[PDB]
RNA sequence: GGUGCUGGAAGGUUAAGAGGAGCGCUUAGCGUAAGCGAAGGUGCGAAUUGAAGCCCCAGUAAACGGCGGCCGUAAACGGUC
């Protein structure tokens, strides 16, 4: 609304993916029966399910 | 903003009173005719001065008084008179 105070989206509860580590990326996906893409998806920021 | 109250004349409007230009009426006399006419007297009095007040400028609402309409958008915000 306009004069409202902006509230900002949303945290999508991840880890940023880039100059992460090459150690964090492996250490909370926790892949075990084969969601990988979604895994993906929704355990990083921003990343489409083409990127996956 | 308008009206009241208070303050301010830069500029106009200003009455009575001062002021007297000038213009009529009479005639001692100039005049063949019709008119002109000095000094007085008697009416109209133009310019120039002549305060408050009014127009104006500011403040004052526990002074008088007033605090709107249409169209959208989800009280609030946007467009217009």
């Amino acid at each position: 609304l306009p004069g409202q105070d902006y509230k900002l989206p949303p945290a999508q509860d991840k880890i940023s993916p880039l100059e992460a580590s090459e150690d964090d990326i492996l250490r909370h996906l926790s892949f075990q029966e084969g969601r990988l893409d979604k895994q993906i998806v929704d355990h990083f920021s921003g990343v489409s399910p083409l990127f996956a």
